[PDB]
DNA sequence: CGGCATACG
DNA sequence: CGTAT
DNA sequence: GCCG
């Protein structure tokens, strides 16, 4: 009934578990924070189970037979639906550990191994980091500096400003360009994080070199914050407000249009649908998927796509708009 | 038991 | 090390 | 932590 690779099935960005699959998530998120990201992966993919079932779990028994539930898994939902909460869960969220770590890798410039160190050093607080600067990246740096900003979420209206602001510098940068929303928001989030936009060019080459001029005018205009040949770029950028601004983490990405299904597919997400189709198609279909191709090892030959739907063609899958991809 | 996605900056 | 989905 |  339920399929046990996430890329097998629809999952709604709405959906009928919502208070499970957050308590799920927790218990991945701590996972993470200790280095265990085996644990992550079963937390993460339990939870998304419950997003892609058709109605609210009530009980039990309701569990059985669903991939990545075992003992520990039904435990956390056992608890939640006979006392509305789980022990270990709350023991995490309210855990001196779990806060720092989510307080420090929330900082863009700080992984986990980095909040880990500081962390051992006895530091807790933003002010704690920002008392001993000169042991910040300048990444780190800019992070802190606007990490209020950074910590509002994007709505969808700041979106549809910042792509046209971004079509007139690739507009100069390179005439025929095209620019593509992706990421949360291509899968119909109403808010978000940060902004992801792809970037090509129709004519096969064209696309080389687009990002510095693209960069370089965009600095021109005022409008980039903090930035780094490349193909990514993850930048801050100033965004207007009324009477104001606010800064908006914005994710600039090229690809040449023979890549363009596969880039735009990896940059849609979510992060665990594209981790578990990349894993599907090795482990299940022995061919290798990046964001870039699919590979089949054994002809030694790249597959050429025109479009997301011949990628799951090409892997034996049912197709999945953006919005069913929100696992 | 081994595996857990796969890149770029 | 960081970043991305 | 769970799957195959
Ligand atoms: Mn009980
Ligand atoms: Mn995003
Ligand atoms: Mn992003
Ligand atoms: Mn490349
Ligand atoms: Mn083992
Ligand atoms: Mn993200
Ligand atoms: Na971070």
């Amino acid at each position: 009934w339920m399929p046990a690779y996430a890329c097998q099935r629809p999952t709604p960005l709405t959906h009928h578990n919502t208070g499970l699959s957050e308590a799920l998530e927790i218990l991945a998120e701590a996972a993470g924070f200790e280095g265990s990201e085996g644990r992550l992966l079963t937390f993460c993919r339990a939870a998304s189970v419950l997003k892609a079932l058709p109605s609210p779990v009530t009980t039990l028994s309701q569990l059985q037979g669903l991939p990545h539930f075992g003992e520990h898994s039904s435990r956390v939902v056992q608890e939640l639906l006979e006392h509305g909460v789980c022990e270990e869960v709350e023991r995490v969220r309210r855990s001196e550990r779990y806060q720092t770590m989510k307080l420090f890798t929330q900082i863009f410039g700080v992984g986990v191994k980095t909040a880990d160190r500081w962390y051992r050093e006895g530091l807790r607080t933003l002010d704690d980091l920002r008392e001993q600067p000169q042991k910040l990246t300048q990444q780190q740096k800019a992070g802190l500096q606007h990490h209020q900003d950074l910590s509002t979420p994007v709505l969808r209206s700041d979106v549809d400003a910042l792509q046209q602001v971004v079509e007139e510098a690739v507009g100069q940068a390179l005439p025929g360009a095209t620019v593509t929303l992706t990421g949360g928001f291509r899968r119909g989030k109403l808010q978000g994080h940060d902004v992801d936009f792809l970037i090509t060019h129709p004519k096969e080459g064209q696309e080389a070199g687009l990002l510095p001029r693209v960069m370089c005018r965009l600095q021109d205009q005022g409008l980039i914050l903090y930035h780094q040949a490349f193909e990514r770029s993850f930048c801050i950028f100033r965004l207007p407000q009324p009477g104001s601004w606010k800064a908006v983490r914005v994710d600039l990405v090229v690809a040449p249009v023979s890549q363009f299904p596969f880039a735009l597919l990896g940059w849609t997400g979510s992060k665990l649908f594209q981790r578990e189709l990349r894993r599907f198609s090795r482990k299940e279909k022995g061919l290798w998927l990046n964001s870039h191709g699919l590979f089949d090892p054994e002809q030694k030959t790249f597959f050429q796509a025109a479009s997301e739907e011949d990628i799951f063609r090409h892997l034996g899958l049912e197709y999945l708009p953006p919005e069913q991809r929100n696992a």
